[PDB]
């Protein structure tokens, strides 16, 4: 009798390649032979660009309340904001081999989350404490908001009350190479033991501007939003390293 959409709202990723939506019959009749016509309407997302066209008929054989439809999701590499498109149910039968009914929701809203932000690069903490022991130390550099593309993130150590050159820490410079879909990377810095106490030895580890490696009204804002999917620095671009002393014994 009543036949409608499981979830009034769906969501997916642009690279999902496709998105499954489920339809149901509530009751008011048993079985069998009910089929529902579905089709996609455009929201802020358009067919042929953000997704694929999607119309067909769904057949209900006996003893079943669950059928799924699948809409193709078009993927490219151009950063976009979130966009939506609708899927409508219509023309219920009426086997004749009845009357209505629509049911609710007869339409679903699919949200396509984009996966082309080159990422925001940041340290996890503004300050870290480490003992003189432990020699080398691992420092994670994060890529958030997106993993798309090969990004190069430069870094270096800045001498504080703690001196480098082989006194307190061993100077380190270079650039981390973030592969596509890759998120985390560690920086190794050599902390050495002093025959000497001193106090609160502080030195810094900084990351520079990231950059990626080589190889109409709507279209304009579309290309402007695209320029916002480039690699940028995050909340913490500089790490202060405090060194704890002792414990002799
Ligand atoms: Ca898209
Ligand atoms: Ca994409
Ligand atoms: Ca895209």
């Amino acid at each position: 009798s009543k036949i409608f959409f499981e979830q009034g709202t769906y969501q997916c990723l642009e690279n999902c390649g496709t998105v499954a939506l489920t339809i149901i019959r509530r009751g008011g009749d048993l079985t069998n032979t009910v089929f529902v016509d579905f089709r996609t309407e455009d929201g802020t997302a358009n067919a042929g660009s953000d997704y694929e066209f999607t119309e067909g008929t769904v057949v209900f054989k006996p003893g079943e309340t669950q059928k799924e439809i699948r809409v193709g999701i078009i993927d490219d590499d151009i950063f976009e904001e979130d966009k939506n498109f609708l899927v409508h149910l219509s023309n219920v039968k009426v086997s004749s081999e009845a009357l209505a009914c629509l049911g609710s929701p007869s339409t679903a809203t699919v949200t396509i989350f984009d996966d082309d932000h080159a990422g925001i690069f940041t340290f996890e903490e503004p300050v870290t404490h480490v003992s003189e022991s432990i020699g080398i130390m691992e420092v994670k550099v994060l890529r958030t908001s997106g993993a798309r593309g090969n990004v190069i993130v430069p870094y270096k150590t800045i001498e504080g009350t703690a001196r480098g050159g082989g006194e307190d820490f061993e100077d380190t410079c270079g650039e981390l190479e973030f592969q596509n879909d890759e998120i985390v990377k560690t920086i190794s810095v050599k902390v050495i033991d002093d025959e000497e106490y001193e106090k609160n030895k502080t030195f810094f580890l900084e990351i520079g501007e990231p950059r990626l490696v080589e190889m109409t009204s709507k279209e304009e804002e579309e290309r402007r939003i695209a320029e916002m999917g480039r690699p940028i620095l995050g909340e913490h671009t500089k790490l202060e390293v405090i060194i704890e002393e002792s414990y002799e014994f």
